[PDB]
């Protein structure tokens, strides 16, 4: 009597067929944008979605040719647009799928396109264990094989299912069928997004990386940096990347000719195009420019000498810190004036040692010493008339000269001026002098002096003024021979 | 007549209720190895996953109930388990569901329960996009407003969809309900898994970081490294990291004290438990430790100098470049025999260049020089009995004397020989001597001579032995005084 409870399966189905197309094709576009915009994975999956969509698609049309063919001859309302149920009990519509006990062309064809149904989900899909369950569903609601009956014999499933049954009962197991091709196929899209993006998330796709703020050290400092899970995938194409380098497997190789001095940067992005967002990663990486090494130490080693009583220039250098970061220090040490410059003038003792210490950009202080030997001003070199050794010329030169002193090859600008000498000639005693002129006492004791005399100067004492004034122990005599 | 089309729906529909079971257990399991293994994103969805499990669970269970009272006094067969499908046409089981016109307490229950289950889907999953179209399918399938029959009045859900009807046509609309429970359950199972891993492989979690191969460079070299998007999600929850750090946001900050000296490695690893394998991510990090600098350069600039016919011993160092990898040379330059241990002879010249190249550990070369002072050896001092100056003693002393010169303060450790020289006594010419010693000529000059009496030497020639030999031009006079 009920063929309105037969009415409403089919109205059920058939709007959840009408949802499924929307919810469908909504499904599926996000996965063709993650496709489009992330690729690699999400490609994939879209590959394999829409290979589904038409196997699925050919075989809920073809269903919806053989429901036409049920309820052929039956005037579905002008505004309501529903079918008369209660006229629908015959089956005779589909009388032609049918022959005797076995089918006709029809019949065969129907059997041949649901097989294509499988067979093709079962292409499209792999042998993945995700769209396993998938398949096993397609191939238990579409098992075609015959039907045993009460009786316990088999019957073909297309007799057994839809012949003489009632139009509007056909129908709704034909709209049945189609239900489970859109469940199957919004299955397939939704399984193929979270597959795709399982492989994605994968840790499989990363490289450990130590990045240290340095990679230069000294003992003691605190190394510092982090160690991070860097993208190392094919499947992972940026939209794009700005910097010197290029993309391989998610990862750009850089490479530059270092800069001129002091920090650079090196800069620029990877931008990804994400849900109608562009989402930039900026970078800013660091490294610094470091001159070469350009100052050698040559020193002469019998050299390491400074001078009492004279002003001694020092030059301080210390390699690898700031010139204004050099501090040296030492008894009777001074600034010259210029940076590293100083002047030494040494204290009592055989030996100066000048101490340099040195600040290091990290505030590190460094230290280094050296010992210089301290020597006496050598002799000077007696002279008459500003010549040394033995002085020739008139007895009258002689009366009137100068006595004086000289430091030859000595470095230093200094005073020296003679204090008093000794003078002497045969046959008289000794005259010792005070001042660097003859005496009167000096004239007196030469009147008896001529041609091929000699006059020795001796004991000169003389006076030196540089850093402070000092009487020399010791002046090289000096000779004058009368011509 | 046929309730076997009725049957063959319900068969079909438990069917599927059977394999569903399995099949969301299946997919549920997936979403909670990932959970426990991956957990972020993967905990949220297995959260949600867990409360549309119960609230599926209550209501399937609940339509169970009533399918049970709608096959009510009905014999399942023995070993087929099928219900007679004929015997089933009223619906005088679910009687006690309505009353009149209107609901008793029993059906006014059944409404509150398919309001509960779309009311609790609702609550498990959120308003988030990716489950909008799962709400809008439970809303439409399960709305439960009056229906319009033929007439066009109102008639209540329950009464409109199984007052009066066959037992196995309301069986069967139950079963219908439960393949949609289970098929929403599966839809979020299968889209919360989605929506977790796409949210794990958004760009949104990295930043990009510049990892170069050293951070201090010389101009002209070829910086080289890597530009890597490094993980930085709070989500990213690594089993465990080996290393001198902890993980924040699936990063590790690391720190150490710098080691001794040369090359260091920062050793360690990441590992993921991921689908039952334990996938380590090992890493190498590298670091050097240089020396402090330690060597200053302090020197007397008036100091360098260099003596023409000695041997003077230099120093080579160049800071920032190995001592087996320097290379000092100059005319007149040698080996001493000691790592950047030289001596210099000078040749002819007022200057001596000494050049040195360093070899840098990267094969660069780096130039430095410094130019000395090329000075002649000073002038000696005559000396009679090894005495400078004024020598006295008696005419018997000076007669057997030997005639010398003093280098004195000279650093050096040379040979001096007297060649000649010239003695001279008051009223006879002077004598010229060859050899160091008094002549015959100088013992016959000298019988004149007594107490008081001074005798010059002078215009002493002095050769020189060191580096080769030499005539010195110049020695300073000596004198003997007779007592």
């Amino acid at each position: 009597l009920y063929f309105q409870s037969f009415g409403l399966m089919n109205e059920k189905f058939e709007a959840a067929n009408t949802s499924s197309v929307t919810t469908n094709e909504s499904l599926l576009t996000s996965l063709d944008q993650k496709a489009a915009e992330a690729k690699g994975e999400f490609a994939k999956a879209a590959e394999t979605a829409h290979k589904v969509q038409a196997a699925s698609k050919e075989f809920y049309d073809y269903i919806g040719t053989l429901k036409t063919q049920a309820v052929k001859g039956f005037e579905v309302d002008k505004e309501t647009g529903k079918m008369p149920y209660e006229a629908m009990d015959r089956g005779d519509n589909i009388d032609d799928w049918f022959t005797g006990d076995g089918y006709t062309k029809k019949g065969n064809e129907i059997i041949a396109k649901i097989e294509k149904y499988k067979s093709d989900i079962k292409a499209a899909l792999g042998t993945d264990k995700k769209y396993a369950g998938i398949i096993s569903e397609v191939e238990k609601k579409f098992d075609v094989s015959d039907v045993k009956n009460k009786e316990g014999i088999k019957e073909k499933y297309l007799a057994y299912h839809f012949k003489g049954f009632p139009a509007i009962a056909s129908a709704a197991k034909l709209s049945a069928w189609q239900n489970d091709v859109k469940k199957t196929e919004a299955d397939v899209y939704n399984s193929a997004l979270g597959k795709a993006a399982v492989a994605a998330a994968s840790y499989s796709n990363y490289q450990a990386i130590v990045v240290l703020d340095k990679n230069a050290y000294f003992q003691g400092e605190k190394v510092t940096g982090k160690v991070v899970l860097g993208r190392y995938d094919e499947n992972t194409k940026p939209t794009s990347f700005q910097g010197p380098g290029q993309i391989v497997n998610g990862q750009a190789v850089i490479s530059l000719t270092a800069g001129g001095v002091g920090e650079q940067d090196i800069n620029g992005q990877f931008t990804f195009l994400e849900d109608g967002k562009n989402i930039p990663l900026k970078f800013s990486g660091k490294y610094v420019v470091v001159p070469r090494p350009n100052s050698a130490t040559i020193s002469a080693d019998k050299m390491n000498v400074v001078y009492r009583g004279v002003v001694n220039p020092i030059s301080v250098s210390f390699a690898g810190v700031d010139a204004n970061k050099i501090v040296a220090s030492a008894p009777g040490l001074s600034s010259a004036g210029k940076p590293g410059k100083y002047n030494m003038s040494p204290g009592q003792g055989t030996e100066a040692t000048i101490s340099v210490t040195g600040t290091l950009p990290n505030g590190d202080k460094v230290t280094d010493k050296k010992t210089f030997r301290i020597k006496g001003i050598p002799g000077p070199t007696g002279t008459i008339r500003g010549e040394m050794g033995v002085v020739k010329g008139p007895k009258s030169n002689l009366e009137i000269a100068t006595i004086g002193a000289k430091l030859l090859d000595f470095d230093f600008e200094v005073g020296l001026d003679v204090v008093g000498f000794n003078m002497k000639i045969a046959g008289q005693p000794t005259v010792v002098v005070t001042g660097n002129k003859m005496n009167a006492q000096c004239k007196s004791v030469l009147a008896r002096a001529g041609k091929g005399d000699q006059v020795t100067i001796s004991e000169i004492k003389t006076k030196l003024v540089g850093a402070g004034s000092y009487l020399l122990p010791r002046t090289a005599p000096v000779i004058y021979e009368i011509q």
